[PDB]
């Protein structure tokens, strides 16, 4: 079985927004509401991984960010170790970079059904904030 590490940026505004984009319909995890991340390459970091996917994602290079929760979630067909990192501040203004859907999404009004599976605790986590 693949195993994998991820890692992904919790990208929030000043007015409790999330900028959540929405998987293509052939990926893993199809049409999926998701926060913008994917793998760690082979000589980056985890830290340098969210960075460069951000930029690749959504155009926006975050800074001073923390980690908010690792985990591993086992799917039917591979295991990930997601890294979920709580940007709340970047540079730029993002965007579907990658010509996906992307929208401000109230933090309150966040639907885990509509993520992964994974997702789940870090959503819950998020809104106890
Ligand atoms: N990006 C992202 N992926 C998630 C989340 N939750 C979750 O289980 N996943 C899973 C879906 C995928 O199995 C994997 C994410 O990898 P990815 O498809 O984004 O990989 P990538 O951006 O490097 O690949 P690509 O789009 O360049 O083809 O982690 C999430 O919130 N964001
Ligand atoms: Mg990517
Ligand atoms: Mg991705
Ligand atoms: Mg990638």
């Amino acid at each position: 079985m693949k195993k994998l590490q991820i890692a992904v940026g919790i990208i929030r505004n000043e007015n409790n927004e999330i900028f959540i984009t929405r998987r293509a319909a052939d990926a893993h995890m199809a049409n999926k509401l998701e926060f913008p991340g994917g793998k760690i390459e082979m000589g980056e970091t985890p830290e340098q991984a969210v960075v460069r996917e951000l930029q690749e994602e959504v155009g926006i290079t975050p800074q001073h960010f923390s980690l908010f929760e690792k985990l591993e979630y086992e799917f039917p067909d591979r295991h990930i170790t997601l890294w979920f990192w709580l940007v709340e501040r970047w540079e730029g203004e993002p965007w579907g970079k990658e010509g996906q859907p992307g929208e401000w999404m109230s933090l309150v009004g966040l639907n885990a059904d509509d993520f992964p599976p994974a997702n789940e605790p870090v959503i819950a986590k998020l809104k106890r904030l």
